[PDB]
């Protein structure tokens, strides 16, 4: 794998992406093999808990940049619906460490795993109104944020600050830049004594009472309110953005 | 009005699609009129019930079909004249009745499905064949909860018509009667509906709409709403229309 | 009791309601006998399956009808009698059959509704004409779940009643059978239920209705319930009776 | 542009609509909300607007409903209330383009019904949100946002006591997005409504649409339709009791 | 391979269960086969319609049923890929199907083809799911429900009967029944018909009725459904030692 | 009553849980007195309001648990943990816990039914219950009370909240120093009490109808099947129902 690292040790899965010369901005490549690397640790029976991290400064900067509407369904369902609900749903607990900014594409990789840490520099945003889109093809922003925050950033396009992110409850816990790795191993590491039926277990019933609460069928409903920003920018200028 | 005729006896208003010339096809001004109708009925208090019917040999052929269309201009007249005013009909707190005879075709689903009660003619045939157009169904969906899934994606798919006695059996017609007895019918049935408290009445439909709603009735409309606009995204993309 | 007999053989507990001379007719003594009824069934775990049925021609004609009468004394009554009994047997751990003859009016429908299986004589007549009393419909509301919401509008708009095959065609009722053969058949179906594990029984019955109430039925029944408590608010601010 | 109750302006694709019953601490009659629902609509269907602010003159966002036929029944009641506070709200809710309310002071049972429909909430220091109507025998006002926007334990706790929530707190919930000075609400109103004015209009709405259905589709339409029924059955014990709509 | 035969012919991939001399009765490599085949249809560009259908008298007797101490997790794991998310999976394809299901479809069986858009039934068709024999509450994917309303599942359910193509059709779980010579003719002949249809008009009108479904509760209903499978499983260990509950 | 003390002053109701020497740890027996004490106050004409407290040092330890099949223990915990904790949440009067010290597993059950939690400072809410093998208490009032990144850090760690991180999620109404829990709980159940009944009754109803709107019943019931393969497997693994 070119743009993700991979390693076991300890009944620990550490996905790190592996692309810092771009931000960790993701191509279809990228995303591809971080697929990949999440079936793995989903399928190895010694992994025991799953860790998503990043190298650089940064998290990620998000989706790297006739046709047809049809022909961008086709791939966005696959690469950042598809992909993304995959990820939520692989039953072993997940921790995203995020540090720097986390920008649109970003919110795909750290809001599927289960926990989130994050350093005190970083900086979740979604800003792709400006591009004529109504927020990411993946809406967790109203269940992460509560729906004022939501709007008020997908509106705004400004960044929200970790210890905002905290708030909301979208983030698990803020730590200093330089102990994030080291927080997050350590939580990673006290999961991983636990039973692994019985995080299976609690982590269905919490992503089951979402999805009674309509998570699933909010997402795909949003899917398509997503993919009329296309159908609109595609309408006016012959691309998929404004 | 010019193609929609009104009309108040025994408290019943009855409200009828008078452009049998074009199979009572749809343009926005009818649709306009139409609306102002079921106002003037909703805010009559001397009407208990609706009849909504059309002259002529079908009910209605649905939708009658700016240099760069945007997807954004679409949306606007869309969301104004076949979601808001279909869903606006439906929430009227009087028992209302469409009478269907012939061809309902697409969008002549969203006059009649808004009503509580159907009464189609033993020849109505009821069809939404616009994935022909590249769309997959009309504006509003109601097809899954008044034909079950199955017959919804079968009607969808194959763009065929269902009789009367088909729609009866899926419950998305109330009674099936003969041609010459349909006006008839469906005013005995007003009558009858007429002589209950309008309280009771108002209550009772509030009831089984509430029930749908709690069901995820309008939530799945406004979800599908979204579905049917990419259709119209695609078909811009491909030809610079909003159909195929 | 004085209303309900209850007896036990071959792992079939048999409810059956005893007040012919009233057409069944439901006071609050015979609905508490009825509750006690269906937990001593509950309760004893050589009992596998539940039997509903009725004496006399008619399976039961509903509700059997202090100085200024509060809403508020109306609603403690009606949530636990018409509204937490009926739940509490519609979630008994084991398999029922309502078996049905006759008029079931109103709030007959509440005893039937509440079991998983209903068997029909062809000559039972279901109906709810409390609309003609001010109120939409019961206050257990079913109609929608079971009729589909263009019947149970139907129904509660005229007063009518539906036939056994009419109810067959809705799913409401299982079966239909000659009213001579109503028991016995209804029995034969207790014994060959009684036949299976009774945690897969338990189990099957939970999967069905845990999907149900997935879809918002308790949800839903839970907001009819008020709906249907407006109506007495209104017949008390008309009249100060609870009904007009 | 304005009208008795409510004054309405347009500058640089912002619409103002201003609650202009000061004296009455902006206490809704049917006549101002009949006002205030025409200029919602003004401000969807101009073209060149593309941000609505609701703010209010003087001290108080709104007290509520005004308080100030032989035998009024509970049909009479439910027909008033379902157009003007349920009816109207929610249509305000779904108007497709960003909103922001700017509270000061109290804003007391029907007040919620102005900025909660609105799609973000900015409060000054000292403004404070209550919801006292069980004191009248009623279980909440007609718009049940409480659990939405609080949670359910502090609905609960604010209507069961009657007590006010600070800015502050209304902020922990996320009910209120900003708290600001007193003084500088209005401008920094006017600033985040320009910020958002920058943007592409369809983003917006897509956004606000993305949101609002997520809601819908978490039971939202149908949870306050449930809830305006549970509150009416309050105005039918009330009028049981007494013949009046209230105790 | 092995149990599935695969062809493409004229815009439609007809996938065909090949294990008659077992009554199509299904062992994980009969699904793995199956699974590829279902992936390869969605995966084709020139596959506009899928065709699921069965060689024999009997379309499937489903899970073929013949690990050192059985644990409910080993159990859970192994169903949970196979028969609950193969199944969604299938149920998502963004084309349109369509089963041809002639003789006997019991239990497994019918996660073959309630996944399928459209279901032709042979007049000789008898569907059942008396697994409850077993001690488990239904099969794994609880179509049950949504395909036969409450009463006629749980009847199904409680008595092991099985349904004709007519009382299924009644419920509208089966679209058409058809004579059994001619129900491969009349499969194809639904299949091309609807193979001239415009490919994203059909794709999004199988994704509005499944997307209203999935607001309904569909995919949480079935997740819930699928513990309480799960449980039968869970007595059955704690009762026999074994899976499934034995004499 | 052996493990339970009920009293009525001034229209409020209170239940003491008085099993102090277990922590409050909850047998079958002190779980039936506890249903006929909420069965009591909600059918006592004069009970304006519910007060659910503890005494000793401790709320309570959760369920006690010092060969059986699965059914025999669903039938004994839907009926005691299911049932009995729905049943309270759904009185249709005013309740009030008022939560000190260890509120454990089980104790959840006895508190989140109650409309408002009050907590003294040093109170500690947990639910360890990974640690044998189930997924999470068989009320799984997590994701509701605490969110569901929050609901998965504590089953995942069996790590316990403080009183004010629960209230930072809206799961407490109030944090107390601990000498002031009573006496602020009973000054907000006499302030509550001064209302109109049927005004409190209808203002509950909505806030749980909203919640029920949104799938509070449905999710419940769900996550009870899920709890309840956690003793599945316990079984066929070890024997017993839990690891
Ligand atoms: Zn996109
Ligand atoms: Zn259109
Ligand atoms: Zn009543
Ligand atoms: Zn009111
Ligand atoms: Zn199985
Ligand atoms: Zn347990």
């Amino acid at each position: 794998m070119v743009y993700i690292d991979y390693g076991v040790a300890d009944s620990i899965a550490t996905i790190t992406l592996n692309r810092p010369e771009a931000a960790n901005a993701q191509n279809p490549e990228l995303l591809d093999e971080l697929d990949a690397a999440w079936t793995r640790a989903a399928e190895d029976n010694e992994v025991k808990v799953i860790i998503l991290r990043a190298n650089g400064k940064h998290f990620s900067a998000g989706h790297d940049l006739k046709i047809s509407l049809e022909f961008i369904i086709q791939h966005e369902a696959r690469r950042y619906l598809d992909y993304t609900l995959r990820w939520r749903n692989v039953p072993k607990p997940s921790i995203a460490a995020v540090q720097g900014r986390c920008i649109s594409g970003g919110l795909l990789l750290c809001w599927p795993c289960d926990l989130i840490l994050a350093s005190d520099d970083a900086l979740f945003s979604d800003p792709v109104a400006l591009m004529g889109i109504g927020g990411v093809e993946y809406h967790g922003h109203t269940w992460e944020l509560g729906p004022r925050k939501a709007k008020e950033i997908l509106f705004t396009g400004r960044a929200l600050t970790a210890e905002e992110a905290e708030r909301t409850g979208m983030v698990n816990r803020v730590v200093a830049r330089d102990e994030l790795d080291a927080q997050t191993r350590e939580l990673a590491e006290q999961i991983a004594t636990m039973p692994p039926f019985a995080l299976r277990q609690a982590k269905r019933a919490v992503n089951q009472t979402l999805d009674v609460q309509g998570f699933y069928a909010a997402i795909q409903s949003v899917f398509d309110i997503h993919q009329t920003g296309h159908g609109n920018a595609l309408s006016v200028s012959g691309w998929p953005v404004l």
